[PDB]
């Protein structure tokens, strides 16, 4: 596919992103409180990856749903002015932009 070549160019620039550190690994709800009540279905772009590179996405939209499961998480769990949430904003309007490029 070019699909998921598409998807390695969205991922790689992600995971090097200034604003990516609060989404390069899962969590730890032993560090955040509340973290595990609040969020149903965690993601992050580590699990991305493996999922990429064990080639469990069989589409660029399966790619996507991952991606803005990662940006609903953060603005369900973080307020718009703290410092995740900030760069969760980041993270999804590059995102957006992103995929539009190639979509
Ligand atoms: C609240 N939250 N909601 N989405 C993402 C985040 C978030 N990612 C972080 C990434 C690094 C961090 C920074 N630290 C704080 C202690 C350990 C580390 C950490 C690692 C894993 N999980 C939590 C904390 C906070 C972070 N907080």
């Amino acid at each position: 596919h070019s699909d998921l070549t598409f998807c390695e160019i969205i991922l790689m620039e992600m995971e090097s992103h200034d604003a990516a550190w609060p989404f390069l690994e899962p969590v730890n709800p032993r560090l955040v409180s509340g973290y595990r009540r609040i969020i149903k279905n965690p993601m992050d772009f580590s699990t991305m990856r493996h999922r990429l590179s064990r080639g469990g996405y069989t589409s660029s939209e399966e790619f996507a749903a991952d991606a803005l499961l990662v940006f609903d998480n953060c603005q369900t769990f973080n307020e718009d002015d703290s410092e995740v949430g900030k760069a969760g904003h980041i993270m999804r309007r590059f995102f957006e932009s992103r995929w539009e490029e190639f979509y």
